[PDB]
């Protein structure tokens, strides 16, 4: 359900969108206690796969964290606020 979530963010992402997404995942910053995803299997996933893949990786809670920053570095204002005003009760 966290995932269904997240997988309707993802595909509301247009092509350059998701290009950036996918990076941001890949190379995610390796201080917040957050684990990169793998190129092979980030690239290949397709939307809600890629929300499954997020949450195998990190868990719920941060796999949200990481869509939210991640929209606003991409500069998905929508997507960013509509994640945090649509995040779960932990």
């Amino acid at each position: 359900s966290t995932r269904c979530k997240l997988a309707r963010y993802l595909e509301d992402l247009e092509d350059v969108d998701l290009k950036k997404f996918k990076m941001h995942l890949e190379d995610y910053p390796p201080q917040k206690g957050c684990i990169p995803l793998p190129r092979g299997q980030t690239e290949k996933a397709d939307h809600v796969d890629l929300a499954t893949l997020m949450i195998d990786f990190n868990g719920e809670e941060k796999a949200w964290a990481m869509a939210v920053w991640i929209f606003a570095a991409i500069n998905r204002r929508d997507l960013y606020e509509k994640a945090k005003r649509d995040e779960p009760k932990w």
